[PDB]
């Protein structure tokens, strides 16, 4: 979606090591992780969507097809089964392992992307703005 691509970067984080430590991220990658102040890339061609997320603590990539499961290896090295859709503008991220699950929400907001992470009782709030 157009209104995703670009290059964006963190300026603001809520509840993000709650969510972690939810998630059963261990305290020395909460400490690092939670840190850190990422770069996201988002581009498509046609089909497939590519996020890159940049650290220095840390560099992932998924490229995915709407509505197709694939595995994805997390920045907390889980194995999950992902599935991402776009639900009124927003896309929807679904990781479920090990009888769990926990949902990514993207979205466009004014000039911004807000990323809403859930994890049980846990919301976190995380915004970028573009580069
Ligand atoms: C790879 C580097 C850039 C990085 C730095 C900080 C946080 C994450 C991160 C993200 C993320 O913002 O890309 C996410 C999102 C899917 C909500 N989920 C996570 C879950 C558990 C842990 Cl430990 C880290 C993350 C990734």
């Amino acid at each position: 979606a157009g209104a995703f691509v670009g290059t964006w970067k963190l300026v603001s984080s809520e509840n993000f090591d709650d969510y972690m430590k939810e998630v059963g991220v261990g305290f020395a990658t909460r400490k690092v992780a939670g840190m850190a102040k990422p770069n996201m890339i988002i581009s498509v061609n046609g089909d497939v969507i590519t996020i890159k997320s940049e650290s220095t603590f840390k560099n992932t990539e998924i490229s995915f097809i709407l509505g197709q499961e694939f595995d994805e290896v997390t920045a907390d090295d889980r194995k999950v089964k992902s599935t991402i859709t776009l639900d009124g503008g927003v896309l929807v991220h679904v990781q479920k392992w090990d009888g769990k699950s926990t949902t990514i929400k993207r979205k466009r907001e004014d000039d911004k992307l807000v990323v809403e992470c859930v994890m049980k009782g846990v919301t976190s709030t995380r915004v970028y703005e573009r580069a």
